[PDB]
Parts: structure tokens; sequence; C-alpha cells
């Protein structure tokens, strides 16, 4: 309320202008651009420029769309400005809305990110306001779906760029797997508002963004690395059956590469092919068949060594399950790779600033508050809504309603007012259909299968005799004009009670309800909207209870005719409220799941970043090699007592040189003293290394192998996270949440992952140069 009033008088301060922007030119208009950046590097803050900002949008949004703002259309704006949900009506020009605080934030030439549903949309919508932002001066990109990565960079590198919200993501996603930063498609992630937030954000907001890769070659690989292990004879590799390790002989490394065809195995270039090959040798060497696994119903099993029994479920990281696939003769795996995914709600929280309009978001206000920092505020309308939303008609079966919506159907299209029929599922919508062409009516059925041709005819869904199927999906961001641009039609129409609604079924929640309500009664227009649902209906009997299932059991009497009663009508309020309530809940439980991938993610994509755009590694190269030494430290002389052939044993089979390791006065030096002597030695190793090669290609190799070492354990830590959930839906334990083993195993699994990626960098670095 007093929110509306700070909203309106922010608004007056535009209208105050009107009459100055009224007489300047288009070039006068347009040299605002400047005026406004100049300024902006000179104090001001966008907060102070933008009553004079959509003053200059109004005009010359008037001239080149005939669109001149209401103040509700800016009130909207001034709302996404300040990084918030606007939530605006069907009808209320939402995609107009858009363009002033767009324009706004776009001088600061950081970008601004346009999100909308699907790419009809997203190009209808550019396509429809680029004269505005071009007649002042900027650019406007567009990302779609069937798009060459050239143009791709291109439409980020605007000053807006608009595009759906999972090109956004793929994108980042994308951005984050290539391997040299001049390859990237985006800028920073500056400003999103994002169009239908409560389905996208709250509905939709688990869909993982996958960027998926082919499995070709990892089948070649692994068939392949298999049978070069088979011909190799013991004079190929040195193993140790007690501390586990096995690594080719120099013999071992010939016939290897001879057999790949490549010329040195351990050089980076090849860290692919000679992973595959160190899993077979272990897989074939270190592990035995009724020991380390079993292999039952053609599966290799892992047998648990602290009972002999298997683990039904886990498999082996990093290849290595694959590894014993092909040693046993054993089924491969062809399972789509997955090399990045993030989620839209981990996605959208990247953004400094986020916004987003949608017809209701009040009620899921906590949450988007919670989730997002999104606060809600309700733009009133132009024009009061006169639309009869009408209570539901209800019947005992589902055969029974529809019966009854095809008899509504005809009696309102005999009066030829337009029909605007909401639906489930393209099933449903076929099954009334089809029931439609039985009585020789004639209607459109809209599956969401083309957004642009279905645009065309939801167009065209307020005309005088129109009937129109449409799915929950389909027709979205388009209006339905009563008259369909005609004025005669038009007032015809709208003399007949605008566009009749009908909902064949009470979708999950209520909001999506209103959605469908919305789609008639827009701007100060009649309309009239029902619901008619039954007993059968999903959510009446999934969620209904008890009431219900009484009910459904009874002996069916009076066909065709409405039910109804306050106790009915109570119990199907209340399975709505428990289908949302369940969902909400669902969100919630699955939420803390999601953070602690998105956590681990974080970290190790700033890392991969900092990689990228350099700065300087060297450091954290010399971390990882003193942390390599200190753990070897800890696990040989301290847990195993100056155990010293086993410590040099060690830190030679992970990235030491052969006969480096000689420290004297051994046997009374402290701990300590033998790991700091131990990384001297290594500085020597490595000033060999910038004496023979020089620094530059030294602190580049560094880049290369850190980033190769990366990604490959990545994206199989990102395969074992998924295999983590999948494991923890079975074995759960009487004490509190499934989610503390999951978040204790994440985190041994995290600190594994970087122990990993260490001690393969420093190998790649140190051993053989």
């Amino acid at each position: 309320e007093q929110e509306i009033k700070k909203l309106n008088v922010i608004v007056d301060k535009i209208d105050a202008l009107e009459d100055s922007m009224k007489n300047l030119s288009y070039e006068e208009l347009k040299d605002m651009t400047a005026i406004f950046k100049n300024r902006l590097k000179k104090g001001e803050t966008l907060d102070d420029i933008l009553p004079e900002a959509f003053a200059v949008v109004r005009e010359v949004s008037k001239r080149k769309l005939g669109m001149r703002q209401y103040r509700v259309q800016l009130i909207g704006g001034i709302v996404i400005h300040q990084g918030k949900i606007a939530e605006m009506k069907t009808g209320e020009g939402k995609t107009l809305v858009e363009v002033a605080p767009v324009y706004l934030n776009a001088l600061t030439g950081k970008g601004v990110h346009v999100i909308t549903v699907n790419d009809y949309l997203a190009e209808r919508d550019k396509e429809l306001m680029s004269p505005v932002y071009e007649s002042l001066g900027m650019t406007v990109g567009v990302i779609i779906s069937n798009q060459d990565p050239n143009i791709r960079k291109q439409q980020y590198k605007c000053d807006i760029t608009y595009g759906t919200n999972s090109e956004f993501g793929f994108d980042y996603l994308r951005d984050n797997m290539v391997p040299d930063l001049s390859h990237k498609v985006q800028r920073e992630l500056n400003f999103a508002i994002v169009d239908e937030v409560d389905s996208i954000l709250i509905d939709e907001a688990r869909t993982p963004l996958i960027i998926a890769g082919d499995g070709d070659e990892d089948l070649k690989l692994y068939e392949l690395a298999n049978s070069f292990v088979k011909t190799v004879k013991e004079e190929d590799f040195e193993l140790d059956r007690k501390d586990k390790t096995i690594a080719l002989t120099a013999s071992g490394i010939s016939k290897a590469e001879s057999f790949f065809g490549i010329t040195n195995l351990t050089d980076i270039k090849n860290i692919e092919l000679y992973h595959h090959i160190n899993q077979a040798l272990r897989g074939h060497k270190l592990m035995e068949k009724d020991v380390d696994y079993v292999i039952s119903n053609g599966e290799v099993m892992i047998v648990d060594e602290f009972t002999g029994r298997v683990m039904d479920g886990r498999r082996y990281t990093d290849g290595l399950h694959q590894a014993i696939e092909a040693k046993e003769g054993v089924e491969i795996k062809n399972e789509s790779k997955t090399m990045a995914t993030v989620t839209y709600q981990n996605f959208f929280r990247l953004y400094e600033k986020l916004s987003g309009m949608t017809g209701t978001a009040k009620t899921e206000e906590g949450e988007f508050e919670s989730i997002y920092k999104l606060n809600v505020v309700q733009i009133p309308t132009n024009r009061p809504v006169i639309r009869a939303d009408l209570h539901d008609k209800v019947f005992k079966t589902e055969e029974e309603k529809y019966s009854a919506v095809v008899e509504e159907i005809i009696r309102i299209h005999k009066t030829r007012q337009p029909i605007l029929v909401g639906t489930v599922s393209v099933e449903k919508s076929e099954k009334l259909s089809k029931m439609l062409k039985k009585q020789g009516i004639k209607h459109q059925v809209l599956n969401a299968k083309q957004h642009d041709k279905e645009a065309e005819i939801i167009s065209k869904a307020g005309k005088l005799d129109a009937i129109t199927i449409a799915t929950n999906m389909a027709g979205r961001g388009t209006d339905i004009s009563l008259g369909a641009g005609d004025k005669e039609e038009e007032q015809e129409v709208k003399d007949l009670g605008g566009l009749y609604v009908i909902g064949t079924e009470r979708h999950e929640s209520r909001r999506i309800d209103n959605q469908l309500r919305g789609r008639s009664g827009r701007q100060g227009d009649p309309g009239t909207s029902r619901f008619f649902v039954s007993l059968e209906d999903d959510v009446i009997k999934l969620y209904g209870g008890k009431t219900i299932e009484k009910l459904m059991k009874r002996t069916s009497s009076n066909e065709n005719t409405a039910i109804e009663s306050k106790a009915l009508t109570r119990a199907i309020e209340r399975a709505q409220k428990g289908v949302e309530g369940k969902n909400f809940e669902i969100r919630k439980n699955v939420l803390k799941y999601d953070d602690t991938i998105n956590e681990q993610r974080k970290v190790i994509y700033n890392e991969r970043n900092k990689v990228l755009n350099d700065e300087d590694i060297q450091e954290d190269i010399q971390k990882m090699v003193k942390d390599i030494i200190q753990e070897a430290g800890e696990t040989y002389l301290i847990g195993r007592k100056r155990d010293y052939y086993g410590y040099f044993k060690h830190l030679y089979s992970t990235f030491m040189p052969a006969d480096t390791l000689l420290i004297p006065g051994v046997d009374k030096k402290s701990v300590q003293e033998i790991i700091d002597s131990t990384y001297e030695i290594s500085k020597r190793v490595y000033d060999l290394k910038k004496m023979m090669l020089g620094i530059d290609k030294v602190a580049e190799l560094e880049k290369t192998v850190l980033l190769k070492v990366v990604d490959q354990y990545w994206i199989d830590h990102i395969d074992a996270m998924e295999q983590l959930k999948q494991y923890i839906g079975l074995k759960s334990y009487a004490q509190k949440d499934p989610f503390k083993e999951y978040a204790l195993e994440g985190y041994d699994m995290f600190e594994a992952l970087n122990k990993n990626i260490r001690e393969a960098t420093v190998q790649y670095l140190y051993k053989f140069n």
C-alpha cells in the first residue's frame, strides 16, 4: 500500500517530464543515451536518472510502438528495476513493462538479459521491441537453439540480449568447459528479468541443465585399453600388492605407445588414454574376482571388506568400474555422459541482479524471498477486473464432467461467444476434441508442440465463433484480444460477454488455475471463467482423502447431475492445498541435496576460472606440492612410525622422479624437517625443469595440466555424486535424516576429489621431465 504510494510518487516525476519529451526530435531522444552515461560517470546513480530515463522510453515508446506506457506499466518497470518480481496480470503488457528498466540498466554497458520461457517468444519479443532500443542507440541480441556460436558471442555483445531460460543456462555451463578464455560466449551475468518467474523459479526450479558428451570413445577406449592390457607381460609393469599401486615400465610404455600409435604416453596430451590404461592395469592386476568384486546377474559388484557381502548398487569411481566390465566380458555401460550441470535455480542465483514477472506470485513470496532474495509487489491493474470467476461445477465421474463440458461449450458456442478450454494434457485435449468432432463442432487444438503456429491461432481465439482447446503449456505470452483487431468484431464479441474460460481440471496449484482464468477479462474487458471437475480427477482422487474415498465407494446414482455441498467443497479445496503442501515440502527437502552439489560446483568453477584468467597459479601448485608431502608425512612417518621405505616409495610413485629422495641425518631428525627437506628436493626438481624449459613454459604447463586434470576428475565426481543420491535412496537409519549421510559422504568425496586433482597435476608437472 504505502509501497504503492512510494512507487506512485516516482511515476509523478515521469509524468512531469512528459511535456518536454513531447517536443524533442528523434535525434534528441537518441542523444539521451550519451547524456545518461556521461552523467553516470560523473556521479549520479541509476536511481537518480530513472525518472528522466523512463520519460525518454515512454516517449520513444509512444512514437515507435504507438504504445504510451500507463502509470501501472511504469510502476511495474520501477519494481523490476529494484530487482524484484512485479506481479502483473495477463494483458497488462509485461513485454512492454520490461523495455524501460531494461533500457535503464543497459546504460551501465554491462548488458541485460531478458528471459523468456521459449524460442518463439524470445524472438518475437525482441523483434517487436528492437525499434525502441535502436531508436535509443542501443543494440539488442537474441539467443535461441538453432544457433551458430559466432553469432552467439555477438548476441551477448549487444547492450541487451533476449533468450529463453535454458539457453542462458546451457551457455554458462559451456563457458566453464572451455580451454581458452577467448572461447567464452558470455560476459558477466549482470541483470536478469525472468518472465513467468513462478513456473520457472518455483515449479521448474529443479530442472537440470545438462551439457552432455558422447560415449563413442569411452566405449572404444574402455575396449581397447582392455585388450592392450591383455597383451602386457610382467616385464611391462611394476605393482605393489600392499600399497596398491601399479605403473607401466618403460617396455610397458613402448608397447603402449606403439599399440595406440602415440608418441609420449605420459605427456599431458594423452591424459585420457593414459588414465583409461592405468585403470585397466589396476582392474586387471590389483583387483580379483571372488575377493574384491563378484560378478552376478551379469554385473560387476563390490565386495565390502567389512562383511564379504556385496554392496548392492555402489560402483567403482573414475572408469575403474567400466575397466572391470571390459576385463570380465560384462556389458559396459553406454550411458549418456554429463560434462556439466546446473539447475535453473542455482543458475538464476548467479546474477548480480535478479527480477521477474508473473501474473501470480504473492502467495509464494516467502519462498521467493528465502531462495532468491526476491520480494513481490502486486502491481494494480490498468483497469478494474470485471471478469466473473464462477464456482466449480462438480461431477462424480470424469465421463460425466466431459459430457457436461461438451454441452456447456455447445450452449455458449451457439450464442457465438469465443471459448477457451483449458486442459491438463495433449491426451485430454484429444479426448475433448474427439467429443466435439462427434457433435460436429469446429475448433482448434493447441498442444504446445509448435509455438509460432499456435501463437497465430491463439491470437484469433477472441473471434466470434472461436473454440480453442489449450493444454496448460500452449499459447502463453500471446494475448487473446476480443475481435482479433477488429473494432466492430471486438465491441460485438465484447457485447456478448468477452472470452469465455472453461477449465477441465484443477491443477497442482491455485496459481495455474488463476493463470487460466487470466486468459479472459483483460484490461477491463468482460469475461467469465469456470472449472468443471470430478471426483476421478487426479488432485481430487490422490489427495482429497477419506471424504472422497467414501464418495467414490457409494452406489452410483443420478447420472449427469452436478454434486455440491459445503462439505464437498471443503474436501475439494483441501485436496488442492494438500498437493500444494506436499510439492512445497518436497522442494524444501531436495533443496539441501541440491545446495550441497551447488557449493561443490562453485568452488571447482571458481578455481577452473582462476586458471582460465591467470593472475597467478604457481603458488597454488606449490601449495599442492606441500600438501601431498604433509599427507605422506602423516600417513607414513607418523601413521606408520617413520616407515621411511614407504614414505619415499609413496612420494616416488606419486610425483618424484627416481632416486632423488636422499635425506641424511634421518633417525633423529624431526618429522617436520623430514617434510621440509623433502620439499627442498622437490624445488630442485622443479629448478631443473625451469632451467631446461624456461620459466614461461613452466608456468604455462602448470595452466594446461591443472585444467585438463580438473575436468577429468570433476566430470567423474558429478557422476559419483548422482550415484550417491541414488544409494541413499535405499538404506536409511533410525536417527534423523537421510540427508546427514548424504552430506557426510559428500564431504568425504569432495576431499577425495581434491586429493585426486593435486596428485595428478603434481605428477604431470614433476614426474616425467
